[PDB]
């Protein structure tokens, strides 16, 4: 339906359980600031070409607002702005002085150049300028985006700043060469990993040899078994991509499996494992799953098929609310999404802090501050939901619009 109607149903849900006046909600259900603009780019060919960018400010009671920029050529307003509405709640569950924000251009950078794209970015920037900025609105990495994009948008910011104030801080996720930090690539299974292991803690569950299956193998699915075979000793028997998926009882190296998908293009047809389909791989008998791949995965048509004792969604909504129900009902804990893959904003917050500063911090440190701000993130959550007799999204809810709602009313934006 309407990515955005939906983000507003799910938080109209989730405001039964606590107590918010009506015109704070209103407030809530409608971004503060939207801003659409022309984007011109001359092609390779000599003839310019004009695309649409996007730029939402949903609230920035708390802070400036924060959140990537898409490319994708399937963006709509809508998704934006419910993105936005998500990166509002996802900064307000960690406790970080951010607000929520997103952007995106409707592109297809495939059929774009390297030229292509550098202008792409630095026209971007040239339109959205008057409402970014490192104390406005911190873009970041997204779909279709990298590092190298941001480094030309930063590049571009500075030039028209003219190198007035901190112009590493406006955006963050850039190379280290340029006021990048350390930790960023790794950050959301980082962050992930943290809260599994806080939530097998709060399970009583040993975590040592124990099974994980992972939907999607790219920076998010990769690293996130990557790091729980390594750092919690877990056994990975299954992996998926696109094309399929690879199940192997006896566990399965997350390097080799790289490797393979790299040569070949899919982790499809690895030897010594069967290949599976992506279905099948979230009915596996295993200690934790991890679909960071794709939203709306879990549907109230497979729900039940689900064996997991913890489901960690790294992916943007990975579970349907119906779906949401029938997991609760069986038992399993289910990690919120804009709770479980909060490392990458919270690593993006460190990158934005060690900007302004100017002092640059060590991946030892960021590790440690990563896994200090997630595990208190999850146990208020956690405890929210088992004070309240709630589901983990309603308390992830409760915790993020608490914080939302107590700012504005501290600005005196809302009275009652
Ligand atoms: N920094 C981050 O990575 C962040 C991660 N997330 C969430 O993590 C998810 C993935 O992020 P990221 O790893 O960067 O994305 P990538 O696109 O780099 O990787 C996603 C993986 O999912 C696979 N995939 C694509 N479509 C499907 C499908 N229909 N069914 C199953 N698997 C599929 C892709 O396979 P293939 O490569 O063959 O296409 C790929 O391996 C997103 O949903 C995002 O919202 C959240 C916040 C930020
Ligand atoms: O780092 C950020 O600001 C946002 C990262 C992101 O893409 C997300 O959390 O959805």
């Amino acid at each position: 339906i309407d990515p955005f109607e939906m983000a507003v149903k799910q938080l109209e849900r989730a405001a039964q359980y606590m107590d918010i006046s009506e015109e704070a909600l209103e407030w809530l259900k409608k971004p503060m600031r939207i801003v659409e603009v022309s984007v011109p780019i001359e092609m390779d060919d000599g003839s310019v070409k004009v695309f649409t960018g996007f730029r939402v400010q949903h609230n920035w009671a708390r802070g400036p607002t924060k959140g990537g920029i898409r490319w994708h050529p399937a963006e709509t307003l809508s998704t934006v702005k419910a993105l936005a509405t998500f990166m509002t709640w996802k900064v307000a569950v960690v406790d970080l002085p951010y607000g929520g924000g997103k952007g995106g251009i409707i592109v297809n950078p495939k059929e774009l150049s390297e030229r292509e794209q550098e202008r792409l970015a630095r026209a971007y920037i040239r339109a959205v300028y008057d409402v970014i900025g490192p104390w406005t609105d911190i873009p970041a990495p997204d779909v279709y985006t990298n590092p190298k994009i941001m480094g030309w948008m930063m590049d571009e910011y500075e030039t028209i700043m003219r190198r007035k104030g901190p112009a590493f801080g406006v955006i963050t996720g850039k190379p280290l060469s340029i006021g990048g930090s350390l930790g960023r690539g790794t950050a959301t299974a980082q962050g992930a990993i943290f809260t599994i292991r806080e939530a097998a803690k709060a399970l009583g569950i040993d975590l040592k040899g124990k099974k994980i299956a992972v939907q999607g193998y790219g920076n998010a699915g990769y690293y996130t078994a990557k790091l729980a075979k390594e750092q919690l000793g877990m056994t990975v028997v299954a992996v998926s991509d696109s094309r399929g998926g690879i199940y192997n009882p006896d566990g399965l190296d997350p390097d080799e499996v790289l490797k393979w998908k790299r040569e070949h293009g899919s982790v499809k047809d690895f030897p010594g494992a069967t290949n599976i389909t992506n279905e099948e791989l979230l009915e596996l008998e295993v200690d934790v799953l991890a679909p960071a791949a794709i939203e709306e995965v879990i549907t109230e048509k497979n729900a039940d098929n689900i064996k997991a004792k913890i489901v960690a969604e790294v992916a943007n909504g990975p579970v349907t609310p119906e779906a949401d129900d029938i997991l609760r009902e069986k038992g399993i804990l289910q990690i919120p999404d804009f709770l479980c893959n909060a490392g990458g904003v919270t690593v993006s917050y460190f990158e934005w802090v060690q900007n302004i500063n100017g002092y640059y911090w060590t991946e030892e440190e960021v590790r440690e501050k990563l896994d200090k701000k997630m595990t208190k993130a999850f146990w208020e959550v956690y405890n929210t939901h088992k004070d309240k007799n709630i589901h983990m999204r309603d308390a992830a809810y409760v915790v993020a619009v608490s914080r939302v709602y107590q700012a504005m009313k501290d600005r005196g934006w809302v009275k009652k």
